[PDB]
């Protein structure tokens, strides 16, 4: 692309080169003759007067595009679809006259935009299985890592980076899911006519309703989906973009979300990006790449609104009022969705963490949490529940006041440790405090939750 | 009082039980409920709680002091603690134990969840329900030919049954969704603050299992087959994003729907039970689910670590508005699909206007089955066509074309063909088989288990 | 009402009595009502046979609103203003005759939705103005208080508790000026007839056109309005609607923005939200609501978008029930957020202590720059300089992150003897307050150029709470 | 290249002006012309930059080695230090003083700003355009009745350029919105790294009065009036809002009335013009889709869309700016003016000879009128239609009826559909002179260009 024309920075700056494929022209045109070829081989078996000689130019020549020709062609006839049809015909004239042989244009539009649609769902899925694995090893590694827990941004009962990490894991476990639920049940149109009766192919075949089914099964099963719709208007009802754009939607959502908290964490110095390759001969670090998939999500949720609308305000049959609005927001939706997996595993690879950071800051925050266990401890020791609870609100109320009226250190423990009163209680105080014993049931959670619903939902992505 | 704004969601538009499921009175004697079932868990699993503490909060789950909880609510400023101190008063003997050892989002977090179920609950049915009369429709007029549209121009015939089961097939994509949406809800459970239960971990002295053992029996006991393991201090909200997109395509659907059935009012083929007034709410409803998905996207791409309470407020509206949205939605469409009526003259009328345009195919072809030139019969057409088109268009003129085809001694092969030529029930194709298939295959056994 | 039952949380739990009026049922029949005594006061004024016993009658019976019969009637006509035509003649039987005399629906139906929006744009202008006055008292108050930058997140060049501040001022004193804007450029509807073309009203005055356009221009004026469309089908072009949420939803972007800045800094320690009626730990929970609502503010923009983009010619009854909604529901959400900002900004909580150990531990890594070229400026090498400042900044930044200590930066130079021509200076090359550049500057003027001028038009309601 | 992804909106849709204003070459030469400016504004304050320096950059705004740029990016992990480089390469003598005491958004935020208001710019003469065309055709067919229509069914008689008035008023809006937001575009200038300038106070020595003189020397020599004085980074995000809500709006406006325009082909009132190769052709087809409109429709809901996009972005930048914002904006804000190019450049097309039926419009009306007369007249037909698609026989029974012997000989002047559009044309007319010539008139120069 020249420097003089706006270049999406979705294929020029952002997606990789196989999501970029699937979107490309190439693709789609090789795809319509793939169409075609399918389409010869079914009529051709279902007693067509078809050819073995015709269906071998045509296989032999699927890659063979003249887009020259076809945009000039394009020119005259004013019809993308016939069009190709004279330029595939032009370097496959024994087959010339039965290509395109009782369809309608949609027949390769249309199934060509769901061969698209799931071969994309195709890259996205292994992509994403391998993020929550990368991101398992660190929730595994991690499990038992005290870290403060917020609510409100406030601290809160002690977490573990792991079981942090698990809130992440599960929200893309149910994109895995989603994605892989829209693609299995994606149902190919097939052979349905200008208005999706079948009223051409019905005449073709001499009103011999049995051969009209057994076309559209035979199409089906060439291009591997298991199921094709029974009822359409010209296209596959626009409910499916719906569909599918709406689970890349939640998606963004969770990848902002985690990458959110990431940015966050980063402010706190408890947790940065990975480090950067040597460049031959620094303190501050910027998470750009969380930036960038944050922004990019950001625009995955806005794109819902496009097939939302498109849907709703379609009129019978068809109106070609969907036509340019998907050109937009499909391709863009999986370009966005491919960069930011691409950027989230690379962010996955090595994330660092900083442990005496994050010490630090449950030193400074877990005494304020810790006064019933320390109470407790008197207690059961002989001690007085009123005099204790008592001295513990000074205390901590002084301890506070160093905190924000001084900038200080919190200085609560020390304040105990120095009081006679806590006498009985000053050898078990390390105890007491230990940040491990506040953090609840967290690596066990994170244990169960990798065995019981992690690992058997990346088991069948092992092949790919 | 009508000297305050009422939703016109809870006034005027949505069903009284959906209204119920809304309701502050459903939600906390859901967190009495929630409370009872706690306390019934925690003495099986060894805490000290009788039965009489737990016969008392049986039989007080509906007496609830709403005046008394919101005075305590603006003492206290925590809407659980006011109402745990509220339930504790009419319950004297159970006080001390309501809450043991769990968190505010025990109550509030759970109900909501309770709360989506139920809700889901009462649309499924509603919407089987539309499915089956538009269904029953479909199959009557399954091979009533009518002008087929494509850029809202005339097309290949289908028929008024057919055309149903575009309507049809949506609904049912809806249905599935609502359904799935609804079985695969997890509940919350006992969780603790930040998702760890370090309460309860404390409240059983170290033991996990017992632990373990008190989320299973209380998801057990809501009806749940499924608790999170993974949470923060509550289901992710990602759960939210799942339920209101799901409704927003369902208003997708139904404003294609109504926006069909508008069009077909103005063309004087079909009427709903003159303006067509419930299509035009359906969609103006349609509408507003659609942009409510943006609400739960928003929320949780922002939620903090283990939860920011800016989920909150939001929730409050979308959620609710969304169910209140979709009910009044089926139930509107109902109405509708009791009463379509169609005109088959009219519908006739127009086919007989447009389809000689479209059969100028098999008029060349039975010529050629007769001894003719195809590219001669084409030109030939195409004059007779270009002149019948100015008497449409620039006379404002009945459609002569076939007339003209008549009195054009070219044509004398043909003439006794005619009427066989340009019967409307053989230009539809397979439209009136793909109904049934669709309806035996399809639509009847996703029905079977809702009657 | 009733617990039994669904009640709006934004009528019940959030916004404002008054707000709340402006969209009852009250308001919108006493507005009918007074529609219909200024069509009949402009019809007496071209000739029309309508005496003043008449009119005396309905403007004694404008509150007079019998909502039973009015319920009743509706049930039996299933048509709303005519039930109301019917309800007000009950009450004023000597003008029950020339009530509604020569107009459509939406003569009482649109004009009184345009008078709501506009009210409500009126009730929501003071409340922002307060919000402004209150963050500019504090901006002035905190010019001059340096505080730790931040660019990603991460430490940058300081600025001043007051210079961020102005951020948010700025925003919402776009946010006014847009407000203000709509509010002066919303035009009546008038007198337009089914379909926009005054037919009804043409043949009342027997083909007169100057006396429709007279009763056009009185109506207009009577309901205290500059302007009236010319152009109209049934209804306003709904392109309003667009207009005035668009401008509530950018609102809801700018207060979100201010409400996460807040949560931020309440993490840091460094701002709190106003005491309430001293506890350690607080959360920014009226921040973490505004930032709730607002999202939700921002999400009703695609209503109205959607809406005006499928009328159908002269009217489509498909915005009847969707506008019903959204615009009473995003002036109710914009009122809460209005009301609880204001609440925020009365009394916002500092900890400069707080504020200024942040700084003393992110500061030393900005200023080796400033001492790199103090050296330089007493004899020695800036390469040298560099390379030394380098391998200890290294050291500290161990110490911060490896460690977790305090940042000793400033030890190490000071206990480096290659630094003793500098050592001296160590503390003023430190002053924080010379590396907020022009942080203090810019607040002065911009508070005397951009924002002193817009309240001044408010300072008459600028003090409640 | 065919073997990968290319926006539609570049390839296939937008014209190459706007295309051009969001190209590569665009941003990097504006890049380098604000370094120009900055260089001199700086050599008036006293800074030590020659006037060979600046003649040398002046020299070599346009002479941008993209190649070499986009390699010293990836080596200085920096696109302003990268271009910076690759700048003193052709300008060694003003190497030195390129971006001196600026910091990156200087560049990058200013040429935004340039960006936005340029596309503006492009956007409002083709808009006006589409105003005057709707309005000539107004004009023409202020008088010609046409049913009028509520829910879509029969109402009180309008007429076509009544309705088209319609549509030219929300365009009217929509070009008045677009001159307020270019009007009040604001320049960033000199701002620093977190907006306190800190940067040029020390170029400057800690002289106030320089950092402020360079603030408005740049504004001026960029064309703005106006320059913030309260910045973090960046111009606030709210600027993209406000210059987004307004596309939005224009692609409510362009989907009203195009869907306007298709239900009108259908009934066969008003068709798209004819194409180029089809006037005059005897090859005239019957069946005409309105598919410039169809595509508008499809276009103007993506840009409602995309509003969302700035919403958004705003709402979650974090203090003195947030890097979250960048690639979501590189997106959002070409898409959208390139985008709302396609359908102005499209509109302008549809508006230009909009085929009208009269015959199809009468007979329609002679269909509704009867129903819609009687109450003139009193000074089953029903059932006919609705049950047999019948043509209204209404008036035919009146006429072969004792009772109405009276009435008789006034039914066709009672039935005159021109006596049922109420005050329409006049309507019509004073629109335009009011309100929809005194906007047109400024752009009276550009009117005669054509549709692309
Ligand atoms: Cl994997
Ligand atoms: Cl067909
Ligand atoms: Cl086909
Ligand atoms: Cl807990
Ligand atoms: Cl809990
Ligand atoms: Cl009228
Ligand atoms: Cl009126
Ligand atoms: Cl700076
Ligand atoms: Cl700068």
């Amino acid at each position: 692309g020249s420097p003089d024309s706006y270049r999406s920075p979705l294929a020029s700056r952002y997606a990789s080169p196989e999501m970029c494929f699937v979107f490309s022209d190439r693709y789609k045109f090789r795809t319509w003759r793939q169409l075609w070829l399918w389409l010869a081989e079914a009529e051709q078996t279902l007693g067509l007067p078809i050819t073995d000689e015709q269906i071998q130019e045509m296989k032999s020549n699927l890659e063979n595009i003249d887009f020259k020709m076809a945009a000039e062609e394009e020119k005259r006839l004013r019809h993308d679809v016939m069009a190709h049809v004279h330029t595939f015909g032009h370097c496959c004239p024994k087959a010339a006259g039965i290509i395109h042989l009782g369809a309608t244009s949609c027949y390769v539009g249309d199934n060509t935009d769901l061969i698209i649609l799931r071969n994309a769902l195709d890259l996205l899925l292994p992509k994403l299985a391998r993020v929550i694995s990368r991101l398992a090893d660190f929730a595994k590694e991690r499990a038992s890592l005290p870290t403060l827990g917020f609510t409100h941004f406030q601290p809160a009962q002690l977490t573990t980076v792991g079981k942090r990490c698990c809130l992440w894991i599960q929200d893309l476990c149910m994109d895995l899911q989603n994605l892989k639920r829209v693609r299995d049940d994606l149902r190919f149109r097939g052979v349905k006519g200008t208005t999706g009766t079948q009223a051409s192919f019905l005449q073709l075949f001499e009103g011999d309703d049995h051969k009209v089914e057994q076309l559209d099964k035979m199409v089906t099963e060439k291009a591997g989906f298991k199921r094709a719709f029974i009822i359409t208007g010209q296209t596959y009802t626009r409910k499916v973009d719906i569909e599918v754009l709406s689970v890349l939607a939640s998606l963004g959502a969770s990848v902002h979300k985690i990458c959110t908290d990431i940015r966050l964490l980063a402010n706190l110095k408890e947790m940065e990006e990975p480090f950067e390759k040597q460049q031959i001969g620094p303190y501050k670090r910027n998470p750009m790449r969380s930036e960038r998939c944050c922004s990019l999500a950001r625009h995955l949720m806005t794109l819902v609104m496009d097939p939302l609308q498109t849907a709703s305000v379609q009129w019978f049959e068809r109106t070609l009022d969907d036509s340019a609005n998907r050109r937009i927001c499909l391709a863009e939706a999986f370009l966005t969705a491919d960069t930011i997996l691409n950027t989230l595993q690379n962010i996955s690879e090595g994330l660092v963490v900083y442990p005496k950071v994050i010490e630090r800051r449950i030193r400074q925050e877990l005494p304020f949490m810790a006064t019933e266990n320390i109470i407790m401890a008197m207690v059961k020791a002989g001690g007085s529940r009123q005099d204790c609870h008592e001295k513990i609100r000074v205390l901590s109320q002084q301890a506070a006041s160093v905190v924000k009226q001084e900038g200080g250190d919190n200085d609560l423990i020390e304040r105990i440790q120095a009081d006679a009163y806590f006498s009985p209680i000053h050898s078990q105080l390390d105890h007491l405090l230990d940040p491990s014993s506040f953090t609840g049931r967290a690596s066990q959670q994170v244990q169960r939750f990798l065995e019981e619903e992690v690992y058997p939902l990346l088991k069948p992505y092992e092949s790919v």
